[PDB]
């Protein structure tokens, strides 16, 4: 499959998905791209953003499907690997990926990490794997961003000084879908 779109699913929390942190910026930036589409809609069930919710939203309101790249923040990031292990896609695009509920209750009433990551089910859903992560992420311990890096065989863009990307503007993202867009060569991953 040919990526058509990208689609932006973003943190949790009540700010509109517009204009708030860089998910506007990001949209504008790539509907210049000629022929290219960008989604980014306020998610049903902001606050806890529960997976039973932004799963099925994802499917049917963003129209996530094999020539779509999602791009995921935070939150965001978690959905999309949780649809990832039932769902073919083009590629996913992570910032500021987790494993766990980090004993966030919040978090936890999400439900996206009540079993284990089926690691080797993403890989096989999702030929292309790109991860943006800060060590300086104030709410992300690093070892659960290196865990993801080091499971899913990501792509992994590392910085010291982005936090939780909440900035407004995101060019190294930009370049990063345009890259994907010409359908880069298949790197070699494990597949268990
Ligand atoms: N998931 C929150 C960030 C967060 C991560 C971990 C614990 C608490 C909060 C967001 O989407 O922005």
């Amino acid at each position: 499959a040919s990526p058509s779109k990208a689609v932006i699913v973003p943190g949790n929390g009540g700010g509109d998905v517009t204009t708030h942190g860089w998910y506007g910026w990001v949209k504008k930036e790539l509907e210049k791209i000629p022929g290219f589409q960008c989604l980014a809609k306020n998610m049903p069930d902001p606050i806890t953003a529960r997976e039973s919710i932004w799963l099925p939203f994802m499917e049917t309101e963003l129209h996530c499907d094999e020539k779509t790249i999602i791009i995921g923040h935070s939150s965001g990031a978690i959905a999309a690997m949780r649809y990832a292990e039932t769902h073919r896609v083009y590629a996913i695009v992570l910032v500021s990926a987790y494993t766990s509920d980090l004993g966030d209750e919040n978090e936890r009433a999400s439900g996206y990490f009540t079993r284990p990551w089926q690691w080797e089910k993403i890989k096989a859903n999702c030929p292309y794997i790109v991860q943006f992560g800060s060590t300086d992420d104030p709410f992300l311990p690093w070892k659960e961003q290196q865990e993801v890096a080091d499971r899913l065989e990501t792509k992994l863009h590392k910085f010291t000084d982005c936090g939780h990307f909440q900035n407004t503007e995101f060019h190294e993202l930009i370049t990063v879908v345009k890259s994907l867009l010409k359908v880069p060569a298949l790197e070699h991953h494990h597949h268990h």
